RNA sequence: CGCCACUUCAUGGAAAUAAAUCACUCACGAAUGUCUU
């Protein structure tokens, strides 16, 4: 296999700083190094050293030197653009 | 429920690498091989 697809259900509402754009969503930019560091720490048994020395091994790695980044390509897009925004506050008002 | 903001604004790596470096053609052709006293 060459594609994984998934589809992700929301529980509570992100807060995001580029709302202004109609297809606004999850940042591709912030899952992809929370979940390389996620997967080498599972690789390695709760160990990122161990789980480095594998993606190093089995090739995986983009760089074999001085990241943890893995050699995978990461795209989040919305398939239905309607949203609903919410003012989130620490102070109760009418 | 009231009141109230601060902090952070680029570093590390790559900075040229290989192929072709002259090729083909012409490399002398024609006249004179003695002439006039």
């Amino acid at each position: 296999m060459n594609q994984l697809t998934a589809i992700l259900k929301q529980h509570t509402p992100m807060i995001h700083f580029q709302h202004n754009e109609s297809g606004a969503t999850l940042r591709a930019s912030e899952v992809k190094p929370l979940l390389d560091k996620f997967i080498l720490t599972k690789l390695g048994n709760g160990d990122i050293r161990e789980g480095r020395l594998y993606a190093k091994k089995n090739n995986w790695l983009i760089d074999n030197e001085k990241n943890y980044a893995l050699n995978y390509k990461l795209s989040i897009s919305l398939q239905k653009k309607s949203r609903l925004e919410y003012l989130i506050t620490s102070s109760t008002f009418p």
